[PDB]
C-alpha cells in the first residue's frame, strides 16, 4: 500500500489509532497536525461513510485496545445544536447512533464517539469527557 | 490506492509526471518540494530499481507525452565523476544505459535521463539541458 509508516490502508484512505485518553478537542487538533499541504493530504478525526468503514475502524480499534471505553470520531454539533457534521467536510450519509442517542445530555454533548459495544454504536459526549482516538488521511 | 491526487500508484510508491521542460536542478527541487515531513514522506526525482519499475515509469511518461525528448531521473555523478548514484540514497543495482552512454560529454554531463526511445534507455546530460521530469514518493 501507499500509506505513510505507522498508518494502515483501507480503500482510498489511511487510518491511525492513538491509544491515549484525551479530550475530543485535543484529539481533533492532534489528527489535523499530521496534514500536509504540499500533497493536499488532509489528516483529521475519522469520518465513517458505510457499514464496511464502520466495521474496519471498530475492528482496528478493538484489535489493539480491549479496555472498556470509547473512541472519538470527527462528528460534532458544536456549531449548530442537533446538526451533526464531519470535521473533514464530507457529507453525512451513514449513521450508527446507539439506541437513545444522540441526546445532548445535560446540554453539553456535541462530540461523536464509538462505544466499545454493539459494533461501535455512536454516542454524543462532552468537551470534558475522555476517549481514545483515530485519525484518517484523505487525499484531497 | 492511497496516493495523493494527481499521483499514480505502483507497488510501495507513488509517481507523478510533470510535462514541462526544465533543467535537472530545477526538476530536483520541484520533486523534493512535494515532501511531507509530518508523514515522513520523502519526494524526490524517480529512482529505478528493476526492469519493471523502468517499464512502469517509461509507459507512464509515454502515456501522456508524444514529444521527442527526455525525462529527468534522480541519477547523477555530480559529486563523484563516473559513479552514478540516486539522489534519494537508494542503491544503484539495475541500470539501462543506452549504447554509448554514459559518456560525460565535454566533461559536463552529470545528470541522468530516459530517452523517449528504446524503452527509456538512459543518457547522461548537462546542467544546461532541458527535459520533462518524474517524481517519486518514498514512505520512510
Ligand atoms: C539525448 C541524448 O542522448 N544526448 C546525447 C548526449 O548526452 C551526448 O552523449 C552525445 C554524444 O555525441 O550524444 C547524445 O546527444
Ligand atoms: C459512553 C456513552 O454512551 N455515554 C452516554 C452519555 O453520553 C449519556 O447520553 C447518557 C444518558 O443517560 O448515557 C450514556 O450511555
Ligand atoms: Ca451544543
Ligand atoms: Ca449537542
Ligand atoms: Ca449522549
Ligand atoms: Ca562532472
Ligand atoms: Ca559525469
Ligand atoms: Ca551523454
Amino acid at each position: 500500500n501507499q500509506c505513510p509508516t505507522d498508518w494502515e490502508a483501507e480503500g482510498d484512505h489511511c487510518y491511525r489509532f492513538f491509544n491515549t485518553l484525551t479530550t475530543w478537542e485535543n484529539a481533533h487538533h492532534e489528527c489535523v497536525s499530521y496534514s500536509c499541504s504540499t500533497l493536499n493530504v488532509r489528516s483529521d478525526l475519522v469520518s465513517v461513510h458505510s457499514a464496511a468503514e464502520q466495521a474496519y475502524v471498530f475492528n482496528y480499534w478493538r484489535g489493539i485496545d480491549s479496555q472498556a471505553g470509547q473512541l472519538w470520531i470527527g462528528l460534532y454539533d458544536k456549531y449548530n445544536e442537533g446538526d451533526f457534521i464531519w470535521t473533514d467536510g464530507s457529507k453525512v450519509g451513514y449513521t450508527k447512533w446507539a439506541g437513545g442517542q444522540p441526546d445532548n445530555w445535560n446540554n453539553a454533548e456535541d462530540y461523536g464517539q464509538f462505544r466499545h459495544t454493539e459494533g461501535g454504536a455512536w454516542n454524543d459526549n462532552s468537551a470534558a469527557a475522555q476517549a481514545k482516538y483515530m485519525c484518517k488521511l484523505t487525499f484531497e
